[PDB]
């Protein structure tokens, strides 16, 4: 699934920002507007036992050009809560459900 990171009118969102995949499905964001954006898994909002360092940016990592693609494929079921961090208090914020 493509996630864009930024609205094309410049909105501080993931586009979309709420989702299901299948278990190993890629998920590719791409760098759309209003970047340097990251996408953080939030480690306390996350299925039990999945390590958070496997499938996110580090906080001070940054994809800051037009294009730049993070991908990431998640196996384990439930829901996951992400966001990026420059932009958290935003509203920049999503959640992914593996079913
Ligand atoms: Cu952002």
């Amino acid at each position: 699934i493509d996630v864009l990171l930024g609205a094309d009118d410049g909105s501080l969102a993931f586009v979309p920002s709420e989702f299901s995949i299948s278990p190993g499905e890629k998920i590719v964001f791409k760098n759309n507007a209003g970047f340097p954006h990251n996408i953080v898994f939030d480690e306390d909002s996350i299925p039990s036992g999945v390590d958070a360092s496997k499938i996110s940016m580090s906080e001070e990592d940054l994809l800051n050009a037009k294009g730049e693609t993070f991908e990431v494929a998640l196996s384990n079921k439930g829901e996951y809560s992400f966001y990026c961090s420059p932009h958290q208090g935003a509203g920049m914020v999503g959640k992914v459900t593996v079913n």
